[PDB]
């Protein structure tokens, strides 16, 4: 029921200040995200990261919002992905936030996936339109 | 078993400036977060959450990181709540974790969820918790 595609991605993270201080410990982020999908996503996307890095190594939290504008297998449009990631020692679920679709990309659903490839990163989207 | 305590908390949002704008309908927002629990979880906390409100009455997601600072069962320490919610139809289905090895001082090892309630328009907390072998 889902197209599968795959392809290269861009990304610039900017620090920010972050409102919260950590304690115990804990350090906070927060970064403004700008990135480049290029393929059967052939998009830009801005939006912004938190971040939560724990005393333990490998240990720590990420999410994020981004506003995606661009062509997907050729529809004009837009979308929101939304991002919950934990490392412990890795969890990471990147959703399109439900009826942001828009453009001819109205009626998205998906869920995209993440890699790093000698430097090069990488995503996976799967996805599909409401009926 | 792990132990599930519940208690009221209060939560100003304060905003901010988004990066990002939203097009298509979509709204983004950045806010402050400052809360309050009482109770078996007596603490504040301060964050950020990030929001995209869309143009199809009630669907929208959320995220979210806070830092906690209080008393859990009386004993003293911190730890990081971790939000992402997704809502459609007006129904949120919200994942809410500690942030694995975020515990501190007395909390240090501490592992659970919540969820979030309300009744009579007071918003309750019930966390679920344990600890993690030291």
């Amino acid at each position: 029921e889902m197209t599968k595609v795959t392809g290269k991605f861009d990304v610039k993270l900017t620090p920010e200040n972050a409102y919260a201080t950590g304690v115990g410990g804990v350090n906070l982020g927060r970064m403004a995200l700008d990135k480049t999908f290029y393929g059967e996503l052939e998009a830009r996307s801005q939006g912004e990261m938190l971040s939560a890095m724990t005393a333990v190594k490998g240990s720590a939290g990420y999410v994020a919002i981004e506003q995606v504008v661009g062509k997907l297998c050729g529809r004009q449009g837009s979308f929101v992905l939304q991002h919950f990631g934990i490392m412990t020692d890795n969890r990471l679920h990147l959703e399109v936030v439900p009826h942001s679709g828009a453009g001819e990309l109205t009626g998205l659903y998906g869920t995209m996936a993440i890699s790093i490839e000698n430097g090069q990163h990488f995503y996976e989207f799967s996805f599909c339109f409401e009926p």
